[PDB]
């Protein structure tokens, strides 16, 4: 990673491989391995999320899955950034391409020099954010329940209930306001019969923590 | 988090993020949990927060409640300062919205901007503020017994019903002079009857100290 | 806590907070635990001690006390450092009342500011001393053993029984010089027949060595 | 390994050596232990190289075959880079041999001026590429199964034989073409009846996401 | 402890404070205790050295020894070492007592000013010097065995022997030129019969090496 | 150990010293500690080698013939250079003897000084020549089996056959050429019929990696 207030590099740390690879041994696919991917990647170089995604043992999968989507973002990188033929000027470096970016075509120092340079050239968030595009189409791949089947049980507590439907809609592919007509349309629909009429006496505009206290006692 | 004297930001390391996650595997919403967040989140980024609650797999009923209470926070922050139309100047930062403070519509170079200036805008400590709240709320949703049900059983050695007294009371949601009222008024009424008269004759201003020792053969 | 010279303020680590919460697990309210407790929180802030005392679940009576005599410190500190009323000046800080040196109406900056000024007003050392005060009371309260029922069995290696004693005499409240008549007086009245006549052969100046020495065949 | 910006030295860490230590004893050569190494060894000398080497305990064939393998770079090296006698003048150094780069007739100040030199001699990353030419051939030498053998058994799903048939293909000897060769051939012929099926089905062009969407229920 | 050059101050760190701990949980008073204590405290203050000190929990007759020799080490201090009266001028600082190396009548300041001062005053390893002293005294104190007993069983390897009479002389109270006395007289003579036969026919020079060679077959 | 480029000293930490300990512990005198040792104690001084070399309990008869070939090659230093009486200048420092540099004659400050002056004295390098020179000599001596008796087995497969081979030869006291010949000589003579059929069909320039291969089915 890269860290007076000098960007300087720094090697990856073994806590960090360690915690990464524990996470994916431990974790598979659920969906809060991306955050944590996400929070053991700060200001990584393309070498370093190359790195971390290269000690994953097993799940090739789902890795290749993930080579396929890196590659069409990096297509579609060239297709909107066409490299100009010239040679490279004192002073400048190569503008990179999609290959550069996916750190398989451009060395350390390259990326050293694009991710310091003034404008600052962010091909490690860039990459990341692929990286995180196909992990999150992993994640819904491998969910293995649907929102339409989330139904309360005749005797299960509601805020159980609650929770098996916020982590399958955690798993959905699915916007924020399709998202919104999820809890406001199938939470109350799919509860079970008491805590149903209780949840429509509220009304329609009934807080998370106002439904989970009216049927609390339920 | 952030950190000659001058304030420099640095990645969120694995052994925070490791304890975390422990945290919350191992004690679910107690109270102490509340303290602990707020120790491994010291001069945390509206990023590094968003990470310390995106990592949490399961509580998802938890976390969306939380999330109800940051956008009520954001909300009102947002009606209490409204935002002012017009081109930022060279050495100026626009102000901070509820979900720029909330870290959803800023990037990581924002929230380093606003944390840094003179004056600072301590975004990271607003925003872990509503965090707290809306964590106090849940710690209190998800207790299991209330004050007034706390009473010395017959055999049981008085330190142990204090315990469970102030660790319930711990739990409760009541400002302090209520907290007063209920230990100067239900801590003694609802000891056992042995207990109870000694205390009844040590008199209204005895301390914490000078009752257990009175009860302590007993 | 704090550390060319200068001093400059540091988050608390999660190997800190992971020891002391560990160390109070493991043996509650032992007499070690205090030089512990004073290791961990070398160079913190009120915030820093506040936070290790508020991460502790459980032995809530315990941090009940705690919170009494810390009040009751606070007052004296009160009592003896009247506050002068004005507008504090360009150059100066405020005086620091009982509760600003508890952490609790003070600030993070106010606190450094404290700390780092020259001359010091060290309210970290200060609150400290309180705290470690209110621990000796509860070490001392919570102590199973008192000092004159410890007696040396008709078997019990000597070595043994000089253990039990000075593990029981660390729990005690007593000064230096109470302890040295306990020394003096107790530890050979209380020893069996044979080892008791050896060590009164000894004669009233030996040394801890030689009596361990005399009594050892034995 | 070598970390202002200045390049300056630093001794090899317990933590590296122990991780390093432990992959090892747990993975053997399993192909994901190649990155994990270089992870291990990001900016170290020849000497920290051949310190991680040479704590590997047992598996001394694979260790011999490394041997041979760097000797055989190492004479290449010198084939093509022939020394010229003459004295050493100042402000120059020697130029290296294949022994000097991997570090057997080279001190730790003849390497740390070579890697820090402007132009730099990059030896550490160069005996790397000759060290992980070797583990490439020890980890192709001691895969147990062939890619042409990874059929898909009758009831199992599809995603699990694309695992198998992808960390089989992760240890083969063959160029990025000839993997795509056996990708766009052999994952569809040897497909069970029914997934074979469908797959024909889909067309020459499908993505591997496609296909195991395709198969999924099956 | 204390670390351009310039020596600062630095507070005692959470992994000293767990090994230690823990040496003494697992090895009691091995000989090995010792310089694993003077590997923990390089560069202790004598307030480090009094913390690793008091968080023993347990042995403390062994702990009230070591507060004796202490005691007595510091009164010889003060004999060699009278203070002389008058006021501190500036630029200098009070000379110690014994009491002030031992870190009970000093303050954290006074022992980094005198560590620091040109010339120093090295308190830390005066006390250091004086605690090892008595550890050294409990070492002997509770070594089960003596040197004279050591003999060789008669199918006992000849190695572990060696191990045994080399563990039981390292507990020892006796010079180096004892111990030579005690090495080339008493190792060969409490050999078994066939050994001690070989190891007199090798002759009175022969090295450790020679001597387990020679007996190594039998 | 000794680390803008400038040497500066700085204590053994915990992680150093356990990790010796528990592979001292683990694995006796197997070759891999020899490295494991040297990687541990990079640029230590004297005073850190002994740290290292006493914290080993047990095992006394190695670390005693430790003692011995320290004293040897010590002695033969100084017959190598002699010291010039006289007194010592300033801007100069005293030339270390044997005892000197194995650091039980010398200050911490004399080490530091000798490993730091320009033209530089490296003590600690020196001492570590001894001290692996010795370990060397203990790990041949402790080696349970003789090159001359590895014979494969009937059913053994060629791998382990060659990994006990190259294990025992690693233990082995031998230069290089003597290994080249065992290599060339006895490895395929003492193969079992078939593999040494095959491998003399192979021919007398055969790498390891083709008599591996070649033996692979068999
Ligand atoms: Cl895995
Ligand atoms: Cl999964
Ligand atoms: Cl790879
Ligand atoms: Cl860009
Ligand atoms: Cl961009
Ligand atoms: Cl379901
Ligand atoms: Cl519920
Ligand atoms: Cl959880
Ligand atoms: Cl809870
Ligand atoms: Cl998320
Ligand atoms: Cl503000
Ligand atoms: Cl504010
Ligand atoms: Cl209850
Ligand atoms: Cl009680
Ligand atoms: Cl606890
Ligand atoms: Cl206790
Ligand atoms: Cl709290
Ligand atoms: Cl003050
Ligand atoms: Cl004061
Ligand atoms: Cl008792
Ligand atoms: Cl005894
Ligand atoms: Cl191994
Ligand atoms: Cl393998
Ligand atoms: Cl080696
Ligand atoms: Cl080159
Ligand atoms: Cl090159
Ligand atoms: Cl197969
Ligand atoms: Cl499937
Ligand atoms: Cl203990
Ligand atoms: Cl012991
Ligand atoms: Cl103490
Ligand atoms: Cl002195
Ligand atoms: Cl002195
Ligand atoms: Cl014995
Ligand atoms: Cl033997
Ligand atoms: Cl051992
Ligand atoms: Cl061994
Ligand atoms: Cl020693
Ligand atoms: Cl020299
Ligand atoms: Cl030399
Ligand atoms: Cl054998
Ligand atoms: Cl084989």
């Amino acid at each position: 990673p890269i860290v007076q207030g000098q960007m300087v590099h720094q090697a990856i740390s073994p806590a960090t491989l360690n915690a990464w690879v524990k996470v994916v041994e431990e974790k598979a696919f659920s969906p809060e391995v991306i955050p944590m991917f996400s929070a053991l990647s700060e200001g990584a170089t393309p070498q370093d999320l190359n790195t971390m995604l290269n000690t994953v043992g097993g799940h090739q999968a789902a890795m290749q899955m993930l080579k396929e989507t890196i590659n069409e973002e990096a297509a579609e990188w060239d297709r909107l950034h066409p490299v100009h033929a010239g040679p490279i000027a004192p002073g400048q470096m190569r503008e990179p391409r999609g290959s550069d970016i996916a750190g398989t075509t451009s060395t350390l120092q390259e990326q050293i020099g694009w991710m310091t340079h003034n404008p600052p050239i962010p091909v490690g968030e860039i990459y990341k954010r692929w990286i995180i595009l196909g992990l999150n189409k992993i994640v819904r791949m491998y969910s293995p329940t649907s929102i339409l089947d989330i139904r309360q049980g005749p005797k299960e507590p509601f805020r159980d209930y609650v929770d098996r439907f916020y982590k399958t809609l955690r798993a959905e592919q699915a916007s924020q306001e399709v998202k919104n007509w999820m809890t406001e349309t199938l939470l109350v629909q799919n509860a079970n019969p008491d805590c149903k009429t209780i949840l429509k006496a509220l009304g329609p505009g009934a807080t998370l923590e106002e439904m989970m206290t009216a049927c609390q006692g339920v």
